C-alpha cells in the first residue's frame, strides 16, 4: 500500500508521496476543470465514452454535475458515484475528483430550496441565522457529492448601478464580514471532511466598478483598499479559516486580480496565511487575453494566473492544459505547479476523498427548508415608510397591481436555479396573490405594466380597481437575471436607477385616485424613491425573497409579523448622488461649503440602519466601562431598550464609533456592532457590547495598523441617523502598531436588565 | 552695504547673508500673509496705522491688493507701492512683499479684460494663443505691481457634476498638460524679474472627490494618480519651470493634502526638483483642524503644514504665527523655519523686488484686451450638432429666448471679477454695463428679431412660456440661450461650491426648449454653461446646438459671428458630455474592460457611450484625412516615430481643423488605454486647401508605469489613430517597439512635436 493510499499516515506525507509519483500530466489536469453536461449522455446518464477523452489523467474539479445537468437530486448524486468510479478505478493513481455547485442562495440545482437574497440574508441582521441556513445548505451539498459552494460574496457594495449588488451583504465592511464569517462556519464543518468549502468572492474590489459597469476597472487606493474592500476577506480567512478564495474578473489600476500575485499570494497567502485553494472566476484565466489584451496567447495567460496564485482554472481546462508545454520548453519551473497541486490534493485528503468518494443515492433526496427561508423573509424585509396605515385591516377591501404582485420568476435571484421542467417547477411556488388568498382578503389583481417596456395601456384597468378599493398595493420592481429582458443582475447595471419601465409612472397615476398607497418594492438594489415617497402612505422594500416571498410580505402588512429588516445599505436619492455610505470621513457625504448639491441633497434618502416597526422601542441608561482604556484593552458598554409599545418586535441595535485627531482621517461614524434582540410588548433587556481596541485599529500615515491615544464617540441607535444615546471612551498610552493575529469583531449579547 | 543688499552678489549669497540676519519673529513673518482690504482707509488709501500692526516685522505676501479693495488699476498701484515703501523704509531688514492675485480668465480686479473661461481655453485646442493671451495678462498684472497669479488649475476633470469643471481644462491629462505649459510661459516669460509667478493648482486630485462634491475624498489608486492627475503637474515643473504650486483642499484616501509630507515634498521636491514657493490654497492650514479634524488646535496645523512643504500660509497668517511658540517650545527645529524662509527669500531676489520694488503709477493704466478675448471666443465655442440649419440667413426673422440671450452677468465665470466679488453694490452694476450682451450683438448685426426671456435660470416659474411660444410661432426660427449662472452664492448653478448632482439643464430650461420645438419652428439651442448638460431630452428635437463655454466680454459678438457664419466653428471638446448624471464617468481613454458593461455592453437602461465623445466639433466646411505615413515601421525604446497626414479642405467656406493623434497599445505588462491622446494640431485651410500634418512622436511620450510602478517602454505594437475627434478616427496604423524593456530615468519628453508642411 503506496503512503498515499494510508488513512493512518499524516496529509503532508500522503501529499508528498502521491506528489511524488504524478507525471507532468497528471498533475497538470489537477489543476483543471470540466463541465458536469460534458460527461453525460443524451438520457442524463453517465457516459464513459466521454470520460474516457476528458478524465483519463484524472481532474482537479467537476463544474456543477447537479447545476448545468438539470438533473434532480438522485439522479445528480448517481451521476457523482459514476464520475468519482471512473477516476478511482480506471485512472492510473486514482485520484478523485473535487465537485463544486454554486449555494449563494441554496444548491443552485433542481429540488433545491431557494433561500432569499444575500442584500436579504443581511438586512435581518441576524448572523446566528444565516449560519444556520448554510448548515442545512451544508447538508443538501453532501447529500449529492458536493464538496464546495460557490459562495458567500464579501464585496462591500455603495454603487447600486451594479447589477450584482443583490448578491452582497451591503455597504459595511462590519455588517459584509459578520455575515460572511457566519455564512462560512454554517457551510464548513467544524472538520470539513462532515462539510463543504466555502468560496469567497470576488477577491478583490470587484463591487467598486468604474460607473457601476461590470467587470469595469475597480481603482481603490491602498488605505481604503485595507479596511473596507480587504476587511471582510481578511475576517473570513483568519476567523473563520475558509478553504477557497475565488478571484475579482476586474483590474485595479491597470493589474487584473486573475494576474495579480501581489494580491492573490503576497496578500491572501504571505500576509495572511491563507492555506486553501484559489479558484478561477469562470474563464478569468482566458479573459486576461481575450478581454484585458495583457496575455498574447493562452499559454501566457497560464502563466501569469499560475504565477498569480490561481490553483484550478474554472469551469474548464482551457489555458492551463499549455502548462504542461510551458515546462517542457523550460519557460516556468515545474516546482511551482507542484506547489498549485500541493494546495489541491492536500484539500482533497482533507475531504475525506481518498477514504470515501462516494454517497448513497438512497439518502440523496433533498429536503426542504421552506421554514428557514420563511425566517429569513420575515426578518429581512424593511419597512422604509408608514404613515400609519401599516398594518392594515383584514377587512378592507384591497386593489393589488403591479407586475411583481401576479409574477413568481420575479421573485427569485440571479442565482436562483429556476430563474438561473423549468415551467413545471416554476409552478410550485407560492406566489403573492396566492398569499392574499389564502389570508383571506377581499381584492382584484391588475397587472397595470410590464417590468420593462412603455406600454401602458394597462394603467386604466388598475386605476378603476383602485376606485372601488379601500387600499391599493402596488408592487414594482425587478427582473432579476443574466439576459437583456432581466433589469437586475450580473450583467445588468442600470445608470439611472428609476424603477424599471413605467412602473414609477404607474405609481404615481394610482395614487392620483387619492386612494391610500401601500408600495411594495420588490427588487435586487435600491431604486430612486425621491418621487413617489411623499404621494404614498408606505413602503417595504423586500429584497428578492424565497419561494417565501409571497407568505411573509402578506404576514408583514397584516401585522401577524412585525417588521424587523433594517437597510444594509444607503438608499440614494438619485443616480448623480452616488456614492452614499454611512461612513464618510469629515469631508465625506457633504459639498462644501453650502452642503447640498445645488439640485439635490447631499444625505440619502434611507440611512444606512434604518428601518421601522409597528411597536417603539426605548433606548436608556448607556453605561460605557471604563472610560479610560489601554491600546490593547476593552471596553463594555451596556444600554437598556424597552419595548414599550403594544406588539411584540425584534430591534437591531446598532453600535456606532467616531474618531477624531486620529493622525489620518477618520469616519464621522461607522458600524462596530449590533444585536438583534427579542422584545415582547413592555419587556426591558440590557444589550452588552464587548469592544476590545483591536476592532477599532485603522491604517496610519505609513500604513500600519494601529490604535492611537485620543477620545472615541459612542453612538447607540436604531439606525445610522437615529441615534438614541451617546458617549465616549478613551485610549490612554503610547500609540501601539497591532501585529499579527487580532480580534475582529465585538461580542454582543443580552442581559436581564436591573 | 549688507551683502544682502549687493546686486552684484549671486543670489544664494545674498539669500544665506539676510537669513543670518534674521529674528525668529522676522522669519516666521516672512512665511505669511496679509488681506489688501486690512491695509486701507475708508478711502481705499494705504493707512500707516494698519501698517503699524499688520507688517512692523515684515511679511511674505500680500493677498489681493487690487482683488480685494475694489480699486482701479492705478489706485491699485499706488496702494502696493505705500505697502513696498512701508516694509523697505520702516521695517528693520526692509523686506519688501510678493504681491498676488488671481488670474486665471486675467487679472481678477477692475480694469481687467475678462477672458473666456479655462475649458473655453481648452476648447480651442491653440497652446500657443494661451501663450499670447498670458503675455498679456503679465503685463498688466506688473504694471499694478502684483508678481504671483493664481493659475492655472491643471486638475483634470471626469466629472461634470463638480462645479469648478468651468475652471479645467478637461478630461485629457495630455491637453491639460499641453495648456498648462503654455499657459505658464506666458505669464512667466524667461527671467522672472520681467514675469508673474505662475502658481499651478490644485496639487492634486482636487477634481475626482466622491460624488463630485466641493472638497470631498478624492481616492485614487497610485498608476491613476501619476498618469492622469499628476502628469500635467509634472509637465509644469520640468518643462515650464513653473514657480509655485498650490495645494488640494481634499484628502487623498486619509491624508489631507496641506498635511501630506510625501506629496508636496517627496513627489513635489525630491522627485521632480521643484524649486519655487508651495502657497497654501485659502484657509488649507486651518481646515486641517476646522474640517478635517486632523489636528487638535492651530499650533498642529501650522505644525502639519510647515513639515508638508507648505511655505506660505495665505490668505492671511492664522496657524502660521505659533510656527514661533513651536521653535521656543522646542517641538520643532528652526532649520525648518530656515528652509523654507530660504524658498521665499530666493523667489524675492529673482523677482527683482530688492533692486526695485516699486511700479511707476502713471503707466499703471491696464489696456483693454478684447482682441485676444475674441479669438479665444470664436476659436473656443463648438459646434455639437448641425442638420444643416447653421449658418443661418441674414434676413430670416428671429426669434430669440432664454434667460442667458439677455443677461450680461450670466456669460461670466467664477473667477472674473464683476461675478466673483458678488457702494460695492452700486460700482458691480456701473461695471456690468460696459459689457456687451448677446441681445447688442444682434442688434450691431442688423438682425430682425424679438426678444422674449421664457424662464429663468432656477426657480420652476413657467409664466414666460406664452410670450416666448408666440414670438417663436411668428418667426423663422429660433434662437434659445440657455445654461448657467456661475459664482460662489447659492443663486448660482455652477462655479466653485456648486456641484450640481442630475445635470439637468437649471430651473425649468429643458422644459422651455422642449415647448419651442413643439411649434414646429427650426431651433437652434445655444449653451452658456460652465459644464456639460445632459442633453439627452433635446438633443433630437432641435436643429443645431452651440457649446458656449462661458464666454466673459467677447461672447455676443463670437455667438453672432458663427451662427451667421462669418466665422466658421472650429472648437472640439475637451471633455466628454455625458448622456445622464448615471453614467460618470465617461472619457476617452479608457482600458478595454472600461466604458462598457461585460457583456451586454450598455447598462440596461442606457449607452455606456457618452453623448458627445471627447475632441467632438463640427465644421460649416469638411475636411478629407489621406495619405498616412508612419516611419520607420520599426523604432528603439528611445527612438522616435514621424506620423504625417495630409487635410484637405473639401468643402465651400475656409476652416480651422483640430487634426488629433490616439495612440493604443496592448500586451504592455499592464492594462492601457485602448486609445489615449497623444498629440494634436489646430490647421488653417482655406476652401480647396491641401496641406500636410507632421507629429514627430519620442517614445518618452509613450512612457507608463509597470506594474513595480517604474516608469517604463515595452517592445511591441503601438496603435496610430488620427482623426476629426476621439470617434470620428480616419486613418489608422501601427509601428513596433523593438529591443529590450526600457526604464525611463530622469528627464524626459512629454510632448509630441506638431506642426504643418506643404502637401
Amino acid at each position: 500500500m503506496e503512503l498515499y493510499r494510508d488513512p493512518s499516515q499524516p496529509i503532508e506525507v500522503r501529499v508528498r508521496d502521491l506528489l511524488s509519483r504524478m507525471t507532468l500530466e497528471e498533475k497538470v489536469a489537477q489543476l483543471g476543470s470540466v463541465w458536469g453536461y460534458e460527461l453525460i449522455d443524451e438520457r442524463g446518464k453517465f457516459s464513459r465514452e466521454k470520460a474516457k477523452e476528458l478524465l483519463k489523467n484524472g481532474i482537479g474539479q467537476i463544474t456543477r454535475p447537479g447545476g448545468s445537468t438539470n438533473l434532480e437530486p438522485q439522479e445528480a448524486a448517481e451521476l457523482v458515484n459514476e464520475i468519482q468510479r471512473f477516476l478511482v478505478e480506471e485512472t492510473r493513481l486514482g485520484i478523485p475528483a473535487m465537485i463544486h455547485e454554486e449555494c449563494l442562495t441554496g444548491y443552485m440545482g433542481l429540488g433545491g430550496t431557494n433561500f432569499p437574497q444575500a442584500i436579504a440574508m443581511a438586512s435581518t441582521w441576524d448572523p446566528d441565522l444565516i449560519e444556520k441556513m448554510t448548515t442545512a445548505v451544508r447538508e443538501d451539498m453532501r447529500k449529492i457529492g458536493a464538496h464546495q459552494g460557490l459562495a458567500p460574496v464579501l464585496d462591500v457594495a455603495r454603487d447600486p448601478r451594479w447589477g450584482r449588488t443583490e448578491e452582497t451583504f451591503g455597504e459595511s465592511p462590519y455588517l459584509v464580514a459578520r455575515m460572511g464569517v457566519s455564512y462560512v462556519k454554517g457551510l464548513q464543518g467544524e472538520d470539513i471532511k462532515k462539510g463543504v468549502v466555502a468560496t469567497v468572492k470576488h477577491f478583490a474590489g470587484y463591487s467598486a466598478s468604474e460607473g457601476g459597469k461590470n467587470w469595469a476597472p475597480t481603482n481603490i487606493p491602498e488605505r481604503e483598499f485595507k479596511e473596507v474592500f480587504l476587511f471582510p476577506f481578511e475576517a473570513a480567512v483568519k476567523e473563520a479559516n475558509v478553504l477557497s478564495v475565488m478571484n475579482s474578473y476586474s483590474e485595479i489600476d491597470g493589474v487584473p486580480c486573475a494576474a495579480n500575485r501581489k494580491l492573490l499570494t503576497d496578500i491572501l497567502r504571505k500576509d495572511w496565511g491563507f492555506e486553501g485553494i484559489v479558484v478561477s472566476d469562470y474563464f478569468a484565466v482566458k479573459v486576461l487575453e481575450d478581454y484585458h489584451r495583457i496575455a498574447r496567447d493562452k499559454s501566457e495567460a497560464a502563466r501569469l494566473a499560475l504565477e498569480a496564485g490561481i490553483d484550478v482554472e474554472l469551469p474548464k481546462t482551457e489555458c492551463y492544459q499549455y502548462l504542461k508545454d510551458l515546462v517542457e520548453k523550460g519557460i516556468i519551473s515545474e516546482a511551482l505547479i507542484d506547489e498549485a497541486v500541493t494546495r489541491v490534493l492536500r484539500l482533497k485528503f482533507m475531504l475525506g476523498l481518498f477514504e470515501n468518494p462516494y454517497v448513497e443515492v438512497e439518502k440523496a433526496k433533498i429536503e426542504s427548508h421552506r421554514d428557514i427561508a420563511l425566517e429569513i423573509a420575515r426578518k429581512s424585509i424593511i419597512l422604509l415608510k408608514n404613515d400609519g396605515i401599516l398594518p392594515l385591516q383584514k377587512n378592507k377591501k384591497v386593489a393589488l397591481i403591479g407586475p411583481n404582485a401576479g409574477e413568481v420568476r420575479n421573485l427569485l435571484g440571479d442565482y436562483m436555479y429556476l430563474a438561473h421542467s423549468i415551467e413545471e417547477h416554476m409552478k410550485s411556488i407560492p406566489s403573492v396573490l396566492d398569499a392574499f388568498k389564502e389570508e383571506g382578503i377581499e381584492f382584484e389583481y391588475a397587472k397595470g405594466c410590464e417590468v420593462t417596456g412603455e406600454d401602458r395601456s394597462g394603467f386604466e384597468e388598475a386605476i378603476e380597481i383602485a376606485k372601488k378599493s379601500d387600499v391599493a398595493i402596488v408592487v414594482v420592481g425587478d427582473k432579476s437575471g443574466l439576459t437583456l429582458d432581466c433589469t437586475t443582475g450580473e450583467s445588468r447595471d442600470m445608470a439611472n436607477l428609476k424603477l424599471p419601465g413605467v412602473q414609477e409612472e404607474l405609481v404615481l397615476e394610482v395614487a392620483k385616485t387619492g386612494k391610500p398607497v401601500v408600495l411594495v418594492l420588490i427588487t435586487g438594489r435600491p431604486y430612486s424613491l425621491k418621487n413617489v415617497v411623499d404621494k404614498v402612505n408606505a413602503i417595504l422594500q423586500v429584497w428578492l425573497p424565497g419561494e417565501a416571498g409571497g407568505r411573509a410580505i402578506v404576514d408583514i402588512i397584516y401585522g401577524k409579523v412585525n417588521p424587523s429588516g433594517k437597510l444594509p445599505i444607503s438608499f440614494p436619492r438619485s443616480a448623480g448622488q452616488i456614492p452614499v455610505f454611512h461612513y464618510v470621513k469629515p469631508s465625506g457625504g457633504r459639498s462644501h461649503w453650502h452642503g447640498d448639491y445645488v439640485d439635490e441633497s447631499t444625505k440619502p434618502l434611507f440611512p444606512f440602519g434604518h428601518g421601522l416597526s409597528y411597536t417603539k422601542f426605548e433606548y436608556s441608561n448607556l453605561r460605557i466601562e471604563p472610560k479610560e482604556v489601554p491600546p490593547a484593552g476593552e471596553v463594555v458598554i451596556k444600554v437598556d431598550v424597552e419595548n414599550i409599545g403594544d406588539r411584540d418586535g425584534d430591534e437591531v441595535v446598532q453600535l456606532y464609533i467616531g474618531r477624531e485627531f486620529a493622525s489620518v482621517t477618520r469616519p464621522v461614524k461607522e458600524l462596530k456592532g449590533f444585536k438583534r434582540v427579542s422584545l415582547k410588548a413592555k419587556e426591558k433587556k440590557t444589550v452588552v457590547f464587548r469592544l476590545h481596541m483591536d476592532v477599532l485599529a485603522y491604517y496610519n500615515r505609513d500604513m500600519k495598523l494601529v490604535v492611537e491615544p485620543g477620545e472615541f464617540k459612542v453612538m447607540v441607535g436604531s439606525s445610522s441617523e437615529d441615534i438614541r444615546l451617546t458617549g465616549s471612551f478613551s485610549v490612554v498610552g503610547e500609540k501601539r502598531e497591532v501585529v499579527g493575529m487580532r480580534k475582529f469583531f465585538t461580542e454582543a449579547c443580552e442581559e436581564a436588565a436591573a
